């Protein structure tokens, strides 16, 4: 059958796809009190996208969308009824949680709006800085319709309109809560298609996280953002479309220069890694290295420790 | 043991631009008289060398990275940004490029947001500042290490750690969007490095095919229009392939793979870039389905059906 293969890329060659921005570090946590279940960045290693997750690093955190008219809302003063970010109609009976691309966790995602071409405004007439966050009720993706909380500029009513994400803001009541998915729907409803919860099922290993640094608008700390797997690992997958010949592919990290291994991992057929390891730790790598494809093992494989 | 070229199999709706960070909307041809089609972004061989100021994430595109130093008490652009590489690998301007990856390459307006240190402040948007990037500036001197930023939206804060994201391009006054006229990297008074070379048809009768993009305009009154030689998926797939071009023009096919038929035909130069035989300023309209296939490799004298 056709062979499964990893890209050629190092460390600073990959995307996180969970939010654009480049990955800057691996990273691994026991995550003892979350259940990990994002929904962008999701995709089986035989290419089958799953949760929110689709193609293009320009779709992650990426909303579009005819604006309402103002609203009575302090925070929400604007609704975005949403299309899916390739402009596709979007139909709430689709078998997602949420238009592809949805923010898959709770606190204040930060952006820029543009609408209608301003012919007569000044500088900046047509882009608002905008906060949408996914623990307002207001925020039921799925049902069609987000709330927008202006903070830079004023969003105009009923006009087609496109949010870019810049970053992560931090107010006074909302964390930003990574492995917190938003409820797609609002509080009380059930969220629905997601992808499946992960970790580690063999005793010592904990996931291994492709980790980013993200702009951190509003709070005053770092922001950090862990996906499963990285965008242009979702976008191989998906060519390749590799049969998986087992539920783990033993993957090894390698220094092309040397030939060594730095470490092994397991790469689960559901699109995660899991490594030997304790502790909520960076895991160091060199800036050339990438991870080689190795053999197709099984879950028991024991890996060698770090 | 000689690998094949191939091109990625995704649609028109599954393409992202490699000049801007905006999905493809259409695909567009020109003949572009009056104007030298020499973009510095997408930029790849048909055998996966990158060229010009291009580099793999579309997270880098059109994007900004370094330190910012003290007021110039300069009109427009009130900071200066000492840049590094997007991927914060550190810049010299002997390096064999025109300018760090992702610089942009066009003469207009570039507008996004700066993000700087965290603040204390307790302001919403405190931290991030709406920027105009005028490649115009006699600031824009990415070669040299530097460029201007002109805030438009908050303060921009002086010797910090910064990151631009770009989101769109304003047009003013004196600062037309010209896609097709490359900055001064060096500023007016020195000549351009190590650029990808200009393209065009090598005969009357062809023209350029592009993989257009509507970005968002923020200051202006017209739509964006930017047209890249082959998205950044291309460039991506090239570099990971490193598949040996035969010839000088690689034969490729825009197929509906639902029923196998061509919806025409074009030449993808080894360089880079896709010619048509066509006249005239206008969209080509394919199947969502459909995307370009690999034939066979021929040569300069291919002569393709007119359309
Ligand atoms: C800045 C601030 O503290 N505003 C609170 C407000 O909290 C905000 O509510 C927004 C939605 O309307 C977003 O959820 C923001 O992230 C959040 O900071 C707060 O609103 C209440 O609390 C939140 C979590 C939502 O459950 C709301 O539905 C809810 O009404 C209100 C009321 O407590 O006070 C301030 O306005
Ligand atoms: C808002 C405005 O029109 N300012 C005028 C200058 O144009 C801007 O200059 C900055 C750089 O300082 C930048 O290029 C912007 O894109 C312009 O809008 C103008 O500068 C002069 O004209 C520019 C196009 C540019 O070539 C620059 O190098 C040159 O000095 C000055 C001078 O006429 O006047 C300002 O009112």
């Amino acid at each position: 059958t056709k062979p499964f293969t990893l890209p050629i890329l190092t460390i600073g060659e990959l995307t996180n796809s969970r939010f654009p921005a480049p990955i800057d570090q691996l990273y691994t946590s026991p995550n003892a009190d979350v259940v990990v279940q994002p929904q962008n960045g999701r995709c089986s290693l035989d290419g089958e996208l799953q949760g929110t997750t689709q193609l293009l690093t320009t779709a992650i955190c990426s909303y579009r969308g005819m604006t309402s008219n103002p609203t009575r809302d302090y925070w929400d003063g604007h609704l975005l009824h949403l299309v899916h970010p390739n402009g596709a109609t979007y139909d709430p009976t689709e078998d997602v949680p949420a238009p592809f691309g949805t923010q898959d966790f709770r606190g204040i995602l930060y952006g820029v709006l543009t609408q209608n071409p301003r012919a007569s405004g000044d500088e900046a007439a047509n882009s608002q800085g905008v906060y949408i966050s996914s623990t307002s009720e207001k925020f039921t993706p799925k049902l069609g319709t987000i709330g927008l909380h202006q903070v830079q500029g004023n969003i105009a009513s009923n006009q087609q309109s496109k949010f870019t994400p810049v970053g992560i803001a931090v107010n006074g009541n909302t964390p930003f809560r990574q492995w917190e998915l938003p409820n797609y729907s609002g509080a009380l409803t059930l969220n629905t298609n997601l992808a499946p919860a992960v970790g580690p099922n063999f005793p010592g290993e904990q996931i291994l996280f492709f980790r980013s640094n993200v702009p951190s608008v509003q709070g005053g700390q770092p922001i950090e953002i862990d996906c499963l797997i990285p965008q242009e690992w979702v976008s191989h997958f998906y060519q390749e479309s590799a049969p998986s010949q087992s539920d783990v592919a033993l993957v090894r990290y390698v220094n092309p220069d040397t030939g060594r291994t730095i470490f092994e991992a397991k790469l689960h057929r559901q699109g995660f890694i899991t490594i030997a390891a304790t502790g909520s730790n960076p895991v160091v790598v060199p800036p050339n290295g990438y991870f080689r494809f190795d053999s197709w093992v099984n879950q028991f494989y024991a890996l060698a420790p770090m």
